[PDB]
RNA sequence: UACCUGGUUGAUCCUGCCAGUAGCAUAUGCUUGUCUCAAAGAUUAAGCCAUGCAUGUCUAAGUACGCACGGCCGGUACAGUGAAACUGCGAAUGGCUCAUUAAAUCAGUUAUGGUUCCUUUGGUCGCUCGCACUUGGAUAACUGUGGUAAUUCU
RNA sequence: UGGUGACUCUAGAUAACCUCGGGCCGAUCGCACGCCGGCGGCGACGACCCAUUCGAACGUCUGCCCUAUCAACUUUCGAUGGUAGUCGCCGUGCCUACCAUGGUGACCACGGGUGACGGGGAAUCAGGGUUCGAUUCCGGAGAGGGAGCCUGAGAAACGGCUACCACAUCCAAGGAAGGCAGCAGGCGCGCAAAUUACCCACUCCCGACCCGGGGAGGUAGUGACGAAAAAUAACAAUACAGGACUCUUUCGAGGCCCUGUAAUUGGAAUGAGUCCACUUUAAAUCCUUUAACGAGGAUCCAUUGGAGGGCAAGUCUGGUGCCAGCAGCCGCGGUAAUUCCAGCUCCAAUAGCGUAUAUUAAAGUUGCUGCAGUUAAAAAGCUCGUAGUUGGAUCUCUCUCGGCCGAAGCGUUUACUUUGAAAAAAUUAGAGUGUUCAAAGCAGGCCGCCUGGAUACCGCAGCUAGGAAUAAUGGAAUAGGACCGCGGUUCUAUUUUGUUGGUUUUCGGAACUGAGGCCAUGAUUAAGAGGGACGGCCGGGGGCAUUCGUAUUGCGCCGCUAGAGGUGAAAUUCUUGGACCGGCGCAAGACGGACCAGAGCGAAAGCAUUUGCCAAGAAUGUUUUCAUUAAUCAAGAACGAAAGUCGGAGGUUCGAAGACGAUCAGAUACCGUCGUAGUUCCGACCAUAAACGAUGCCGACCGGCGAUGCGGCGGCGUUAUUCCCAUGACCCGCCGGGCAGCUUCCGGGAAACCAAAGUCUUUGGGUUCCGGGGGGAGUAUGGUUGCAAAGCUGAAACUUAAAGGAAUUGACGGAAGGGCACCACCAGG
RNA sequence: ACUACCGAUUGGAUGGUUUAGUGAGGCCCUCGGAUCGGCCCCGCCGGGGUGCCCUGGCGGAGCGCUGAGAAGACGGUCGAACUUGACUAUCUAGAGGAAGUAAAAGUCGGGUUUCCGUAGGUGAACCUGCGGAAGGAUCAUUAACGG
């Protein structure tokens, strides 16, 4: 490039192309066009009481808002030029601290001094990180609680303590006012973390839920869900869910005067019939005996872990009446497998997609380089919603708040969702493959019967029958489709409702032609051995048996590959060819496949959950 | 401690590089009980900066009429301490960074017989043949009236 | 007057000047107060100037990294110099005016780049060196970018001002205000870096100042950057296991034997911790010192990498099965996995240890010490030639002024060596001294005293004084050369012509000159260096003209002609007009065989018919001449096979291209028939080759042999029909310079091989070019030459663990021979 | 569907040498005189020496004279910067062209020793034309020549 000065121009041509990126960032958030930015305080130890460095920390201009259990308020302070939304939470009740946790803006982690945190956080702190991270600012309470001499050794102790969770960060603490001003400083400026999750749809949080019922009988009726539109131009045609209560139509948007303005009643839109999103999930043309049953998948578990999948074949039972649908594969990777040979009907009531990377690719730029009619963001709007049950307002009564956001199109139809998922070393419970678990599937919350898969590169993927606790498996389950990116977690009800973190993950593109390959080996011991030749008994027993199943080649644990040659006796004995000789301990065996398919379980409302504790 | 080892071939002897070996410096991973030293926004961006601080100053010895004070003794010009303000000196030292800069900077060597110099130190300070037992006019400090949304504005 | 090495210095005299935007010659304060109405001691502030100190500012000599794909730069608008000025604190093209046309450069100027602030210094390192230095000390520069100022002794100052640019804060929209490359803190950038703490107590600085201020600085906080010390257990008895010793044939048994291992037993001793008190300190913290509690290993529990080779420590067990993976490299995995993943055991370092990147030693793989160039990567195609580098032998202290000495010249000038004085501290090497040891530190030690706080290095360049080998350079050869006296011309003597005005005092010194004497008067020698002469020759050395041969081709004539041409076979083609053929000729261009050699000449490319001319050329011979004139060469320049390219001529043969015919599962290579440019000559381009001895040029030493060419020398004998004298041709030697061969344990070398490829770790005669694992690639780009084709110079990105060189065997011959056997054959049974 | 070249849009933007022009602000010079003060002149007056010499105060005009002096301006100078073309140098959106890759078992299917330099065959390999090399495997003979 040479010419020194070219050099040095050049660079400062890049210098300002960076800054006007970094500055066209930051004025999203926390201004005068801006919306207010929301901090959500967690306690993580049980010593902490949030009223006091609530107190602390709510003094600028105050409006406390208030609910039935929890209480959060809006800040104003023109000193900063900030505005403020402050919403506290409880570890342990993972309901809420999951469902506000993923529209906060910063959170902010409170920490005792003489402990790192309690175990009901350190579950609430792994679920968070679990499913996504706005932006962590650890503190600390009881630093000046104590002299000076324990003060720095207490310092030293919670920086061994969080260094194992956290990464490595500044312990910021929490005595006085002019200290919490010091933290409202750092989270004013803070290297923001976009979670693209909230960005890619419309996400909405309400200050104000007004229920106007239709027919009070009928216990349905409007719902006036008034706040902030935090993601992008909010648009009435989109559909939207709310996180804990399914995905439906809303009928009107007005945008009234702001509450709080940072330097102190007409409609929006009312919704099109041709232009608006139609609702159609579907396709409209068509005590000791738990813990026995605990101990038999115990045992089952450990059966289906030293031997991969090792079925007995029943001498009561005909051997090719119970595999009536098996086949067999000279090689798992290379044999092809047809995806539209064998469907039941319940893929004939889910919605495919022709080619999901070019549709994903068309709605994120119709979503990004085009602009919409709607309301921008920041704005302070007013949703009338047409058909909602009564109960939610009660629940907005309760202490949860509500959230609201704009789908995508083509978002609330039903599909076949994949999601990349590893086991939770918290806990170790035996998981079969076909049992009910909760799915917090990014802002949905549902029971659902997965499928899990190992996670390669392949066509066909082996069904696993149990939950590995270091591979990283794929569960697969008919589920209102999304758009990846998106945190996916899983719960089991243990005991009395609590609900128990067991694997975490991504969500992989979503697609009804990713097959699940069910397999059963049968085993057989060689008690004849010729070179290259041997007779085996106790595999079938009948004479038809080995007819049945002539094509199918054998294996060997000890690596030999054959097929058989003829039926000798009535019983199972029967002869086989071999490229080499087998070993006397050794043992042979012969693999069937089959497609597997989920079991339709899906049910959008979930039981609330108590908080959580260690057994 | 003036050192070498594996790798071309059927095998050998070579040229030859690749790889190993030791250092030293930055980053980073994993782990960390004592104790004494101790580097630390240089590299990328000599990019941008919220807020606080970083440069002030009085002796017997320039100017005291702020009762601001305890306080003389009373017509005692000025008893004392002394805020403020004028005056004098400093603020050009220090700190910071390495962008510039290739006979430039810089280093040893010489020169000012080609110059400037606060301060400090020693000299010089009735050499001059031409109201003074004390000269003049202001201006702050203070009193009082104000302007401007606003300033260490006036 | 006084002084420097040198003044246009300092001092003195005279004539004057001395700015109204002006120069000094106390209109000042404090402290005690006191003596014959007047005189006074001490201190503070001040002041024109001088000197000083702290400096600043310009100059001087020497010393920077990479680049030629940077070779000419500078000068209109100062570039180099001269004179006068302007401005400046001064010296100057610093600026102006007038002149002159200069100044720098292959000793690399100018232009670029730099991931450049320079140095002290850091890391490594035998010796040499290589790399780094933003960074606490010194010097410099800048406060977002440029610019211009105020005030002051000192600023082109930014914690001062004024503008424009770029950002950016408060508005009442009229305006106002900026500058963290200061300390803390944020954003941003990132692989990458700490507290919006406390204090002026230490160190020092500032002020009016025994008092005030100090994010300078100190002190704590974060801190596995790096560095020093150093715990995680010690002893005894048992209980086993081994090893030796003794007694026992052995098995076995003992020891006042050894060595291990024990969630075995016993006691004692401790620190990490929790905590008092003191000390520390500005107040603290820490370290140090005391009470109190505080330890049985089944924890107050050590990690991080590894166990295929390099490279220490397992062919241990289970799982996965050329999958997953491991592995820097070589490689492993395809089922007994020595390499993956676990367990156990074990190794390495140890409060540390992995990885990535940069750089260093290894790397004698950047070579000055000290590499290589026949075949592995490499010597230019060849010669000339400038700068550069290098270069034969030779030669052994004094005359005046002052007290035997000091002053003055030295001696042609340097390089070299040695000494001396100057060369910042820290860092480094290093002396001393129990920080408890140590890294440190500069302290400390003894009954108020006694001491330390050294030293060495500090390259080059510049001063200094000796040394005179070695290496340069000079002193007399048209002799206007030295040393002495004998004279002239001119300018001058600073005192002796008491005081003088003087034409003259004398004396002596300087520049040009004429003879004389004097010097042992003055020129080292002739390289087994070179040049140049001269003699006889010698050669396919070159050019011009001339001449000859033979073949081929064409034409004319005669004769016989029906086939001829070609091939492993064939076929295309010519011919009955008349081929091929045999002969007589003519013409056209070509080429100079056999002679022809391990010969010859030429710088190489290359050069072969006779004769003449032209100018060369080596070697030999010389008791010739010049006397160092030489070797190799960046730049630059001639020649340069074939092919090619421009203009002409001529075209016999042959022939790129192009046209036929054969040959087939697939032939398009293959073979034979024609045929254009070309091959030839003349004049210009082109400048490349396997341009090859795959071996730069010059010089020295180092074995043998017996042939050849040229020249010379010495010769028994043989031939010119015995030769009448010399003279050519054979034979035996010797010398010099060549062309080559044989052989050697000269020595080299990886070897093949080599009398150089030797005299090379026992490494240095001079010099030129050039190589750095293999590809990309002699490619792209740029410059330059060329009509063009092309040539010369010439990368990188990326890519691989080999590519390569010499020699030794033979699995195998689809290579050939033998030889064997009534389990093979002949004759047969 | 994913890369990465070329490129229609002078695509736009910014900087360094610049040609020409314009030129903020400071400084210097020439001016200028908002004002402030003084020297006079009157009118009211008090004193001394004998209405006259000078005094203290007030107010007035006399463009009477004098000292200081602000704004502003011509001119010089340094000079940031602004506009216009050229040389550039760089950053940043793009219709399209030519490519390639993963996905379709979808349709049709004998010769040569090895080179080097040039020129032609069609760019290269290969072949040929001309000139060169070995880095490519030497068996047999060779005294007389006089009459």
């Amino acid at each position: 490039e040479l010419s020194r000065v070219d050099q040095r121009h050049r660079a400062s041509q890049l210098r300002k192309q960076k800054k006007e990126a970094v500055l066209a960032e930051k004025r999203q958030l926390g201004g005068k066009d801006g919306p207010p930015h929301q901090v959500l305080v967690v306690p993580l130890h049980s010593r902490i009481s949030l009223p006091e460095a609530m107190q602390l920390l709510q003094d600028g201009t105050v409006h406390l808002n208030e609910l039935g259990n929890t209480q959060n308020f809006m800040l104003l302070c023109p000193r900063l030029k900030h505005r403020w939304f402050f919403t506290s939470a409880r570890p342990g009740d993972l309901h809420v601290v999951l469902d506000m946790a993923k529209v906060a803006d910063t959170i902010l982690f409170l920490l005792d001094p003489l402990e790192g945190w309690d175990s009901t956080g350190d579950y609430c702190l792994s679920c968070l990180f679990a499913q996504g991270l706005p932006t962590y600012t650890l503190a600390v309470q009881g630093i000046s609680g104590l002299p000076l001499k324990k003060q720095i050794d207490t310092r030293k102790k919670l920086s061994k303590a969080v260094e194992k969770r956290f990464p490595h960060d500044k312990l910021l603490l929490l005595d006085t006012q002019q200290e919490a001003g010091m933290l409202l400083r750092q989270l004013a400026n803070q290297k923001q973390q976009h979670l693209a999750f909230r960005d890619r749809r419309a996400y909405l949080f309400a200050h104000a839920v007004d229920f106007v019922p239709s027919e009070e009988n009928n216990l349905v009726g409007t719902l006036k869900i008034s706040g902030y539109v935090r993601g992008q131009t909010l648009n009435v045609n989109r559909l939207l869910h709310i996180v804990g209560y399914g995905d439906f139509q809303m009928k009107q948007i007005d945008a009234p005067g702001d509450p709080f303005p940072l330097n102190p009643k007409v409609l929006m839109k009312a919704d099109p019939g041709r232009q608006e999103s139609l609702q159609a999930e579907v396709i409209p043309d068509p005590d000791e005996e738990a813990e026995a049953k605990m101990l038999e998948k115990y045992k089952q578990e450990r059966l289906e872990e030293m031997f991969p999948d090792e079925v007995d074949t029943p001498r009561d039972v005909a051997a090719r009446i119970r595999f009536q649908k098996y086949r067999g594969l000279k090689s798992f990777r290379t044999s092809p497998w047809d995806p539209k040979e064998n469907l039941p009907q319940d893929y004939a009531r889910i919605f495919q997609f022709q080619n999901f990377t070019n549709t994903r690719k068309s709605i994120f730029k119709e979503v990004e380089e085009k602009e919409v009619e709607g309301a921008e963001v920041g704005w302070y709007v007013t949703l009338h919603v047409s058909e909602v049950p009564v109960s939610v307002v009660e629940c907005f009564r309760q202490g949860t708040p509500l959230i609201a956001f704009s789908l995508l199109p083509h978002e609330q139809k039903m599909s076949v969702l994949n999601m990349v998922v590893r086991r939770d070393p918290g806990n170790t419970e035996p998981v079969k493959a076909k049992e009910e678990l909760i799915f917090h599937c990014g802002f949905r919350r549902f029971r659902a019967s997965p499928l899990f898969s190992q996670h390669t590169a392949a066509d066909k993927h082996k069904l696993q029958r149990f939950l590995t606790a270091d591979m990283a498996l794929v569960a697969t389950v008919y589920a209102p489709i999304t758009f990846p990116p998106a945190s996916v977690l899983l719960f089991k009800q243990k005991s009395n409702g609590m609900h128990s973190l067991i694997a975490t993950g991504h969500l992989m593109s979503v697609d009804p032609d990713r097959m699940v390959i069910k397999r059963v080996v049968l085993s057989g011991h060689p008690f004849k051995i010729f070179t290259k030749m041997a007779v085996v008994r106790y595999m079938f027993f009948n004479r038809e048996d080995v007819l049945w199943f002539k094509p199918v080649e054998l294996r060997t644990k000890w690596g030999r590959r054959g097929h058989i040659k003829e039926p000798l006796g009535t019983h199972g004995h029967m002869k086989c060819s071999f490229d080499g000789k087998l070993k006397s301990q050794d043992t042979v065996l012969m693999n069937l496949y089959k497609r597997v398919f989920p079991k339709w379980t899906y049910d959008p409302y979930v039981p609330e959950p108590v908080p959580w504790l260690k057994s």
